[PDB]
């Protein structure tokens, strides 16, 4: 009686998602959709729950994106600021954290008995991939290349992984897309590292002190040399350092061993695509299109 | 293959979970699970959907923590550190976040399909009333009184409402006991509010008048703030966000003067009578008389 | 007889003018000079007069730039580093407020009555101006258009006004030309504000959190969205952060709604002008001219 | 019309007055209005002026205090926080500035036309003062003694010395009380300069010698400095602008080792004599023994 | 000649040495001088050679104190504060590598050519141990407690060391007293480590617990973090540097919670055990007991 | 028995030489051993002494620099990012002074009874020469041209001398060239100083806030004008502060001073090294070369 509950307004929505809405205003790379189209190719998911899984991606992809810029002190997303640097960190964190749970309740709305299931398991494994991540860059700790991609399985296949186990949740073959998937998230990932230090902000990974996999190479391939991880640990914000930082990892050959890796990685990718389809599978035109967009 | 996928081990989840391991082992009031216990005297759940129950509201609990002292940029917790003064903001957000979705997978185990639109309505409810304080505090609009209790009961009450409407979805009885949670959590946070700023025992556990610190319009804040609003003082500290303590002192000192203090103690009053109405209502229409929600009611008190 | 009272010497007033003078010695836009030039077209004050008015105000005007740039924490001016970076907040500062002293010593000598007060009146102008402006900026809340031309005509009409005040009460015609002066220090400024953000600092007004003509237009077109106000309230140094606001500026029309304001301002000068003409004043170009240098 | 004039409100005052007014609220020495009565047994100025001239003098007084705190980056003030840590450094840089005119405004009430004169000529000596002492400051100079005591006889003995002129222009005797007044705010300086370090009372009011925080060249500091050139440890503890107690300490007792706060005590004694000779000697030449200027001499002691 | 070179004045010393003279007037333990002493019952250099070696080895200490306290960026030295926190960083550090080649010339006057190379040597292993310990500072990596002996050995160790090898070259005893002195070392480097965090006398002489805010990993902190890792809070605490009194605190109490101070103790008994043989030994082979040694063992304690 | 002292390993020099490896691996202007190369044409150091003396010379020069860098608070070197940036201040500072002492065992290998002699004169005038430098800056206080001087014979004479009088003490000849290398040095300084301000960070040296050859000169030129020595205070970080100053110094003829300055000076030094020749001395070119390498 003293106290009368009040409704939800577009007003108050309006300023939950001014963050989220703020990023999505930004053209990007959409990459995840083209994903999914090629590989529902294969599935063939009814058109109603694909844009409903299409939806949930685009949210979850957003919202980490908020995350992720402030858990990496980024400066710059899609050439534009970084939300937080408008909205604050606090109101950016807590609209991508929003945006989690809103595309919760849009899941539900496949009304798939297990659905809630492989929410949950993408995103522990999302957070498990940038939590080992986070430790090792907080605790200047190496990992291997191995640690390395064991992190990037689960932190970008979650959400790889998380679109093509709904669509598969929702399709009606039984064929396993997902080891391919994982694959796919690992090539992206470390075209990424790559790009974003061999490319036209200037090596923001350095900035970050991120173990990336160039980086993690260079690291490792003359541990007597300890002047990256110390760059590292000071998180330059100079262009000089990073230029410096660059050149080191040339003399390495590191750029040359993660071109060489990827290559290694698309073969292996296009050998299983050629295994799905020599067992009754439509040729996929637009997953070989998507694999070619990695390339470097 | 070039890949070969590997098992989550023990040593990782240690690392993931260090942040709430820390504040997990730090004392604490345990409001939420005593309140629980005393709607149980109604609900009678079984005990092992019960322990699900509690152990799902800890986890919500500690997670959110974790994650509303880097928000606030808080300093003590429980009268220790910050488990990001430790850990570093990173971890101990990630960490939070994470325990989010294992407590999501905690409450799977009741296999009660009402219990995930539950658990979603309530995570959203969070986030908006938080969203609004953060909205409020970094726009440096006061906002009414209403809004702030609106904003209360979404914040604060979200989480008693979720432990209580998980024990009704386990429950056959068809009384609505929501009302009653979500006025309680509103008790619970505008003494909350007094005490960050009128107690040794408070002042001890998050500093001398960490509200004012993280610029919150609480509702002690808020009363003095509208009561006068021709002086800007108390406003212009809540922008400052003072770590000094003479600046404190004085903003304590002038919101003494605009006797906000006793108009907080005074609404508190109103609503734990409001409180008691609401239970004896109830147990005049078939419930057995419940000390233990009286004793909580009780100790939250001023 | 232990303490002897010492003559102040040319070198202390050279260490206290030290801020002052550095600013004197940078070319700038002299407008207030020309404002007087062609008011006194019909004004006609007797040249020892018109050169103690003179000085007057470029005192003031000068002494008033150490102290803005102080409290709007600007980094520069007229093209050249601010003169607090090189002397320090605490000298400037008051090297600037000591000069408002000297100027009242000045004004001292057109031996007027009627001087005194009008001083008075116009620095009291100038700082119920500026602290508005600061009660806004550092309050975040943004005021109404007219909040703002109403704290304008104190803070910019408060030396224009100041100028000509002295030049009435020192000339024989009894015409007021007040009005006018306020209306062309209106138009000043909006023109400042507009040619802050599209001019070649990139968009100073930004960095200080100022709520300027155009940004108050652009927040309040559309208050559902608060990018701009939140961009205000981070003082934001970087040019990122600039460039999409001056975008988001673009979008809300409000460089478009600005342009119409200055045009509907100057005709309402123009119409002035043209009626203190048809009672009986020379036709005067200098003033035109002045109002054409305002036009963007 | 587009634009259409407002009229100043009461609301915007207020505004525009909230340091000030913050800064009049906390309780203060007085002195300079006691200095005031005083004098006023001998010049007898009426009471309707002599509210004007002591209203005109504690605007200015607390305007300057405003200022001052921004440009010596005080932290307390009357043991309170310092108005700019509050509202910001603008607004309170702004409010004072204004208040200097508003007190303009103000004296322009006697409809004396010495009035403006003496007014302009004081605020010139206290800016005059004042930007001295920042030029030793910022360059790490150490003024003279008697270069310190030139700069204090504009910069505080300017307020006193405006007090007692329009006081002066508001009577008909013709007698030069300037140069005794003069004089007091000499010694009142150099006793301020000696509690800042070497009393519980400012110590609690302005903090531990933050004297040294702010770099200030003060009368004890020079005559420590100056007694043994060869030792720069002082002069450096100057340059740090040191907030921690650990540093002054040191430095407190390092000027101990000079003597200096025994030679301060030594100067004030001689200054004090000098000033009551003037006394004695204005009242030998037909003016009223004055009681209350020997109790304000006194209340100027240790 | 347009350059005349001149000649170096004392006015021009005394500003090279202010911070080194600043910090050799602070009162210390003078463990040095003392264990150069004790020694000197055997050894029996004469007054005039060792009045050289202490006033070497008390230059090069300071000189290192000096150094050290801005590398480790300490806050306090003898309860009062660090000498670069009165002269800055610049010229605190260039005065103490100065002084470092004053003691050099000052070790001429032996007119020893062993002398030169012993001086040479220790001043490389005083650089190895502290090189060392800034790597593993540096990178967040806990050496071993067997790496962190070799460390000591050569950091604090380095200078027992060139004290009593310098005596040694100025004596024909063809004793080697180095194993016996570099244990000392150790003893001393472990029992300072211990007292860092466990005790109100040094804790108020550099502050509490100041290892932590320098991320040392000194031999408790090692024993601790390496005990059980899966528990990365103090390792995370060394990380952040912390100032504030509550987070060491936290870490002050998690060590004792791992015994490693009771695990120190019985190293330091140990060690002590293995000091007393090695004396006894040294006697039973000529030389007279030596009560000084066994003192200053004692006064190394707790 | 509990403790066993291990040996000093490779890996532990790789790591305590990290920042000297470092700064060793960047290219520079090699000029100290030029200088020793035409000093030689005179001395004739037999091989193997010669071999040591520059090893010595290399190790003090680039050891200096870690520390001076750090000391100077400098951001680039060679180009490059300066070593503490890479390790952080205290390895840096730490590696340095570590190669100080390491030199000195190497100049034992003279097996020379006066090469200790001659290295702690060196180093003592070294930091004799870095206080009196950290001095003045520190207090403000320029000093005068003859003070300056006095500074740079001990700072940069230093090593200069120090080379030389290895050389010197190994042998056969017995002219005294110190006076000569010590004017060289002078020279070499005072040129440096126009350098960092006339060439092409933008004067490092404002920056750091140095009394340097032509600064001094500018703010003594006209003590009545303080912008100079209060740009010095402020450490200027921004090009704008820089470039006004570099202005002000133009103003004041100082570049026209400097050079004129070291035209003098190069003149005592071709009639000194002419001197030498016309007492049995074989002419010299490579040291007229070296002469004509600081010219500007």
């Amino acid at each position: 009686s003293y106290y009368q509950r009040s409704d939800w307004t577009a007003d108050e929505e309006q300023i939950l998602l001014g963050p989220f809405d703020y990023l999505e205003s930004l053209p990007g790379k959409n990459m995840r959709s083209q994903l999914i189209q090629s590989f529902n190719t294969w599935l063939k998911v009814p058109t109603e729950s694909l844009d409903v899984i299409i939806k949930v991606i685009s949210m979850l992809h957003t919202a980490s994106l908020l995350i992720d810029d402030i858990q990496d002190q980024s400066i710059l997303r899609r050439g534009q600021p970084v939300a937080h640097s408008i909205f604050g960190t606090a109101q950016a964190m807590n609209s991508g954290n929003y945006v989690y749970f809103l595309a919760l309740r849009e899941v539900q709305k496949l009304q798939n008995p297990k659905a809630i299931s492989i929410y949950v398991d993408s995103l522990i494994d999302l957070h498990r991939g940038q939590g080992m991540e986070l430790f090792w860059r907080d605790s200047l700790m190496c990992p291997t290349e191995e640690q390395y991609l064991d992190m990037v399985a689960n932190k970008t296949g979650g959400l790889f992984c998380l679109a093509i186990q709904l669509m598969q949740a929702e399709a009606t073959i039984q064929v396993d897309f997902i080891p391919l998937v994982r694959l796919l998230g690992i090539i992206f990932q470390i075209c990424d590292d790559y790009l974003n230090l061999k490319s036209t902000g200037l090596c923001e990974d350095l900035t970050e002190g991120k173990f990336s996999f160039p980086i993690i190479h260079s690291i490792r391939s003359n541990p007597g040399n300890r002047q990256l991880i110390n760059i590292l640990k000071q998180k330059p914000r100079e262009d000089d350092i990073k230029r410096y930082a660059l050149s080191y990892m040339e003399s390495t050959n590191s750029f040359e061993y993660t071109r060489g890796v990827v290559r290694k990685l698309k073969t292996e990718a296009i050998d299983t695509i050629q295994g799905l389809e020599k067992h009754g599978l439509e040729e996929n035109i637009g997953i070989r299109k998507i694999l070619a967009r990695m390339s470097l």
